[PDB]
């Protein structure tokens, strides 16, 4: 028993803890693009 009800609960969550985890993964990717562009800066920098 149990699993019907927490089912329905867990899986509200889990819609939660979804779209938590999108907008993770495409900023740290957006953060990860900012690091090549940062990179790309500092490929200027490092250069003379």
């Amino acid at each position: 028993g149990s699993v019907e009800t927490c089912m329905s609960l867990a899986s509200q969550v889990v819609k939660l803890t979804k779209q938590l985890k999108e907008q993770t993964v495409e900023r740290v990717t957006l953060q990860n693009q900012l690091q090549q562009f940062l990179e790309a800066q500092k490929s200027e920098g490092k250069s003379l």
